[PDB]
């Protein structure tokens, strides 16, 4: 069921933020733990930050804020090319139950298309279940996002799910869960962009997780 997989996801979902070691943490979005001390994180969560010298990355896992210096982080790529979502290790993080196998197999991708799906996320504290779909897919495209005073955010994302939907900023980093019960309501990828009633998630497959250990 969708709920069952939403279940697994919620337990592994954390808030991701940036801040100085002894300063205010600025929560930017979500990150999803996948096993051990490894999480999936949209590169956009820190990629436009200015100062890496004194930037710690924060993860809120059960009301406690665990952290690691950007200078000390071990970051692993999911596949070749682009890199909009990476794998990050946070050695002091309370370990996640391995949900790697709930991730869709590359050859199963066509089974998620043209079905609805559910974006399982958080908006400051509050977890939500946002309906989307039916899902489309694009090898390459440039997508609209949120920032209203100096510069908007359009993102060229490769291998991306796109689903009609209405969301809110802060949703990025949440996981997309297929309603297709024949592929076990597989996690399809990570939400990376939301604008114009379209929701975009980078595809993340079971296979990409072979490159961590
Ligand atoms: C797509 C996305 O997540 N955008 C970010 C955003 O606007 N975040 C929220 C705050 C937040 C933090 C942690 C968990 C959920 C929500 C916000 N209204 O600033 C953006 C920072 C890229």
């Amino acid at each position: 069921s969708t709920l069952e997989i939403a279940g697994l996801v919620r337990k592994n979902l954390v808030q991701f933020g940036v801040g100085e070691k002894n300063g205010s943490v600025r929560w930017v979005m979500n990150a999803l733990g996948v096993k051990d001390d490894w999480l999936l994180v949209p590169s956009h969560a820190y990629k436009f930050e200015k100062d890496y010298e004194m930037m710690e990355f924060y993860f809120n896992r059960g009301g406690t804020y665990y952290s690691i210096s950007a200078g000390n982080v071990v970051i692993q790529s999911l596949d070749v090319g682009a890199q909009d979502v990476v794998l990050m290790k946070v050695p002091t993080i309370p370990k996640f139950r391995d949900i790697t196998q709930h991730f869709i197999k590359k050859g199963d991708v066509p089974r998620a298309l043209n079905r609805l799906a559910t974006l399982v996320t958080t908006v400051n504290g509050t977890p939500m279940l946002i309906s989307e779909g039916p899902l489309k897919m694009e090898e390459k495209a440039t997508y609209v996002h949120k920032k209203n005073d100096g510069t908007t955010v359009d993102l060229t994302v490769d291998q991306a799910w796109r689903g009609k939907g209405e969301g809110l900023p802060g949703m990025c980093g949440g996981a997309l869960v297929s309603s297709n019960q024949s592929i076990q309501n597989a996690i399809l990828g990570i939400h990376v962009a939301g604008g114009n009633s379209i929701l975009v998630a980078k595809l993340v497959t079971q296979e990409m997780f072979q490159n961590i250990d």
